[PDB]
């Protein structure tokens, strides 16, 4: 699968840097296609790939308005029930001929029966070229599968932000449920705002930390994305984003945590270089704890 | 000053009733065009009409997915610096031929120089047919100009806020936000507040007059917070407040961009307004607002 | 240069048939990229390809919500100042594996200097494999270049429709001007409505006639697209769409005709595929003239 979009002004901030989420949403659409295709290639029961996991990912070069984003997405492994997908995102400038690699990314998709909602299915095998690929896939397939068992300025409340979104039909999969990209894009929107509130300047997504997608969200759910700062290095900003879901339609289905992530953001020079960041000053018990966990995550 | 949109599923809730804000945004785009055209018809300095006021407005019939919304927008009056615009919004069903009037609406626009930001200009005269039109315009032009001088079923249970970074397609050809973009975001919030409370399908029944105090620039992050005030047996008042932070400037401080009361209705699976769970104020300010809300609801 | 993307409910009518315009816009974005790239490949003065012409084009199979549209776009010829581009559009259903060809299409782009607005430039030569390609290109490059030196139900007023659009920044190429796709999409939106009003049923774009793009439209222009029926065969509907532009700003300039086209539309069964169409009954002089010109065009 492959990639064409020319980045419009709506894909980017006022200073013309494309939003991290904008790229995240494209990556996912690519992944979602290649994987739903292949999960129906052996012609079992009809399914749809749903985004389950995304690996850490760093934004190498900025992308700008007018550049074409190229998105190539290959399947790298399968397990019994999961599909690994790696994705490369490259920015072509078509005036100067220049190219840069913006982004590598790895994703984990899982087929859900279209007939039986919530029924996981089996992922057909893929044909490799060497064993080392399958092993490297299995080691990475283990490494993820293990980790899954495990108001004052410059203060966290000053920049704290939340956003609320009613899930519409084009947010959703052909079935009632939301895309991974729709979610990831809304998360960046929030973290982005948190970051900007704090820095009081231009900002861009430098990196995103592994995400896991716990549960589905249905059409008509109103989802709330709340985001708050955790850590600051001299030149960066960690931001915890939490995503909750209320089904308003049902009295007997109670709110739940759909997903959560840490987003790192960068300030930028009017000239186009990362600048030093105003330092976050925790105050409560939990604030320093999270600031410390945030130094910890930031190292690894 | 005429139309055709056909209402897609993204224009409407899961039950297929078009969003109030979806209509509000179409009404405004119409008003914004006709008025910016006419404010450049005598060929003075180059300007852009900016939405200053919207009159009370009630949603008469529902509009549904697949129906064509027709939006006709006529200029009804001018003052020295303002433009009255009336807008009719009519829903055609194109399977059954049926038509309904969804909405009349009146809007007040004001030309701002494109060269000189913040410089109000003069609105050319329009040609009427009778004097009674101009008088009725002047009386209405005065009438506005005078008026301008967590427990379930509790307000905190349904309280909701939304935060939006103003992008380029939100804005006018200049740094500033459309009236329709704002009105649509307000309905998004009030809509959610309403739904949280009712726990059912809901639609915008009416919107009170709104006044647009100040501009909002590209790059401003705006926060729209909405909370219930009053409940009649079958309706829901919802106060929506819209604040603006320019994040870029340290020394330009937050401000209140606009505020409004939105009234919302629950609907029977069968398609009829039904009784609403009653809001129970608790604080001083909650009963005050509940009472002001009975007061507004009468008039 | 090619890609595809998954068709959301926003890409399609209530009955889930993708809009003709939706496809037209994708075709153009593809064409616009490949051609602006190549017009800067020999590294002259910096330019942007602008859509000048689109050939007749017919919609072979319908496309539905959930299907992936694949758009491949190759350069087929160049002249001194113009670029031919052919585009294939194929619909993959990713539940059933099925594929169909939806659409072939040919487009003519022309580089305009980014520094000097309105300054046409020269198109680098392309490397062919056989001469017959270049000749077939030249014959088609001539064939176009020649042709360019030339309220009662079921009545035209009943279905007549117009739409008015303020040109925003994301409608535009980086420079002040509108995309060909933006225009083509708005034209279909209107013709689509005209068709639906008349049939009183589901409808889809069956075909579109060659379009020529006379003049540019700038950011901030308000454009009016008016559409009205001309002819009806037993099973089809011709619809004339006219596109006017007012520069409301710097209004020493008067409104101008940006472009015009005839769009043919088809009614469809719930089962799907074409039904007989209520017959249009002209009434004025000009209505029968256009009804007759419409029989004439419909033959050839
Ligand atoms: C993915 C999902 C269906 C798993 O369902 P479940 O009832 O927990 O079933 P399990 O956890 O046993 O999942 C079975 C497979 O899921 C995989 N899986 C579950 N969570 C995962 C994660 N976070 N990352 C990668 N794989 C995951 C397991 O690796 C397992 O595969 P294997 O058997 O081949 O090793 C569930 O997490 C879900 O509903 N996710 C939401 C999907 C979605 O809506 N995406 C967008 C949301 S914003
Ligand atoms: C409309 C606006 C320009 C008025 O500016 P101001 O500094 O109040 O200027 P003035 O008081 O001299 O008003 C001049 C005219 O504006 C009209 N006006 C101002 N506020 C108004 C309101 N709320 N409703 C109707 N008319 C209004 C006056 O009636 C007056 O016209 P007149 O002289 O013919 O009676 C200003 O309030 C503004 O910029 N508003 C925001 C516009 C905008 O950005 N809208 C979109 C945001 S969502
Ligand atoms: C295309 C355009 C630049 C032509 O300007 P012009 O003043 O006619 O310039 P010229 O006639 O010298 O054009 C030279 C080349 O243009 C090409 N051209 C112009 N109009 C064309 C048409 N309608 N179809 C095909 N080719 C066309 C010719 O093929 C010619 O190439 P050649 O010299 O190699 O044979 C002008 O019509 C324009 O700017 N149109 C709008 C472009 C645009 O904005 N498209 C989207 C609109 S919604």
């Amino acid at each position: 699968v492959t990639m064409g979009r020319i980045m419009r002004p709506d894909d980017a901030n006022v200073a013309g840097n494309v939003h991290g989420g904008t790229i995240l949403k494209m990556i996912e659409e690519a992944g979602a296609i290649i994987s739903t295709r292949h999960c129906n290639s052996q012609n079992g029961e009809r399914c749809v790939a749903a985004l389950a996991r995304v690996e850490r990912t760093d934004f190498l070069s900025p992308m700008c308005i007018g550049e074409v984003a190229h998105v190539s997405a290959e399947i790298t492994y399968t397990s019994k029930h999961s599909v690994e997908v790696q994705v490369h995102v490259m920015s072509e400038n078509i005036l100067t001929g220049t190219k840069k690699l913006t982004n590598k990314a790895t994703l984990w998709y899982v087929p859900l029966s279209l007939k039986n909602v919530d029924k996981v299915l089996e992922v057909p095998p893929i044909v490799y070229l060497r064993q080392e690929q399958e092993e490297e896939g299995r080691k990475r397939y283990e490494a993820q599968k293990l980790e899954r068992m495990e108001p004052e300025p410059n203060t966290v409340s000053y920049s704290q932000s939340s956003l609320i979104h009613l899930v519409g039909p084009s947010d959703c999969t052909l079935h009632g449920f939301v895309h991974g990209g729709v979610t990831m894009k809304l998360m960046d929107e929030v973290a982005g705002i948190v970051a900007a509130r704090h820095c009081k300047t231009n900002i861009v997504t430098a990196s995103v930390d592994a995400i896991n997608f716990h549960d589905k969200i249905r059409k008509g759910c109103v989802i709330t994305i709340s985001g708050r700062m955790t850590f600051t290095s001299n030149k960066s900003m960690e931001i915890e984003v939490l995503v909750d879901a209320d089904p308003v339609v049902d009295n007997s289905q109670k709110r739940y945590r759909a997903a959560s992530a840490f987003f790192t953001y960068v300030s930028l020079n009017q000239e186009g270089k990362p600048m030093p960041v105003p330092q976050l000053v925790p105050e409560t018990e939990d604030e320093k704890k999270r600031f410390e966990e945030g130094k910890g995550r930031y190292l690894q």
